[PDB]
Order: C-alpha cells, then sequence, then structure tokens
C-alpha cells in the first residue's frame, strides 16, 4: 500500500448470495464491509481478471488489518461476503480505469 | 489464492528490530507469525521487488484472515513485526525461485 491508487467512493450494488443465510447476514451487517477499493494502476495489468485478483487481495487485506488491529473480528461468512462486495467494486473500477486508460482523444 | 503457490516452511532468521519494544514483542509472541508464504510463480515478475511486494500482500492477507476468522486479533505492533518477518522470508523466496528458474542446465 504505496504504489497503491484509492479509487473513490461508489454508489454500491446489492450484491446477489444464493445462500439464503448469506444474504440474511450480508443484509444485516452491511456497513461492515469495504466502500472504496484500492488497486494499482491499470497500465499494470494485460486484462481485467489481473487487475481484480490483485484489487481484491489488497482491498480485503487493507480492510481485515484495519479491524484486526482495532480489536474487532470477521467471520467466515463476513469474509465470504466481502471478497464478493469487492470483487464487484473491483470490476467497476477496471472498466473506469480500463476505459479512462485507452482513451484516444485528440 | 488460487493462482497462488505456497512455499516450503523455512528455517526462520531472528528479524532485527531497531524499536526495542517491538523486538521484546516479536520475541514474545514470536509464533503468532507465519511460517511459511504464498507468491506467484517467479516468471510473473521483472523483479525482486514485484514478487516481495506481491508475496507480502498475500501472505499478511492471508494470515490475517486466517486469525480474524478464528475469532482472535493482531495489533499494529503485531502487522508491523509481521511484514517484516513476512518479507525476509518473502526475499529469500524468490533468490531460490529466481535462480531455479533462471538456472540454464543442459
Amino acid at each position: 500500500l504505496g504504489g497503491y491508487m484509492l479509487g473513490s467512493a461508489m454508489s454500491r450494488p446489492l450484491i446477489h448470495f444464493g445462500n439464503d443465510y448469506e444474504d440474511c447476514y450480508y443484509r444485516e451487517n452491511m456497513h461492515r464491509y469495504p466502500n472504496q477499493v484500492y488497486y494499482r494502476p491499470v497500465d499494470q495489468y494485460s486484462n481485467q481478471n489481473n487487475f481484480v485478483h490483485d484489487c481484491v487481495n489488497i482491498t480485503v487485506k487493507q480492510h481485515t488489518v484495519t479491524t484486526t488491529t482495532k480489536g474487532e473480528n470477521f467471520t467466515e461468512t463476513d469474509i465470504k461476503i466481502m471478497e464478493r462486495v469487492v470483487e464487484q467494486m473491483c470490476i467497476t473500477q477496471y472498466q473506469r480505469e480500463s476505459q479512462a486508460y485507452y482513451q484516444r482523444g485528440a
């Protein structure tokens, strides 16, 4: 987190969880999951999936560390829900970044 | 953690912390910090520092998540000590991997 960008706070999708329990737990604790993602500049990534994997791994790391040093915890359900919450945000980000970067103008 | 290798359990250096408190806390809680690292195959990395940054970020993520879902926590001191513990292991790994990969034989 020093060669890392912090993308904007963005409007969250209500993610779909097939698992009703997961849905419920997500809805019940929704404000615990990240609002912004961290990521490396798009030019460093051949595709979307290299970018998304990286943005997910960095974002969950950052967010878990922040939480754990405050003395709080995530359950296994919390983790599954978060990787999917963060995943959809990272995709969004890739599309923004990847286009803004490929845009030719001029 | 699916395009990730799990390197061997290895003999740990006794890392140097200038901060005496950090030293003390490290020594006192030494068995909490990771024994093996996770990393992507070396061929995916131009240099050492791209590899090390990645191996550190993945390893601390994995280890924090494991800890937090067990209901336990890391302090801010725990985190600083871990990134340095993990850092030295990742360097080691890079050197092994990077040579074993560059080795020409034949």
